[PDB]
């Protein structure tokens, strides 16, 4: 029983399917 967690950017609220996509986003997101 393992769900499918999803990463979300708190700076804006972009839906990030994974950490890899989340990392690239936060790296190029408005600080
Ligand atoms: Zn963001």
């Amino acid at each position: 029983s393992r769900n499918i967690p999803i990463h979300s950017c708190p700076k804006c609220g972009e839906v990030l399917p994974d950490i890899d996509t989340l990392q690239i986003h936060v790296m190029d997101c408005i600080i």
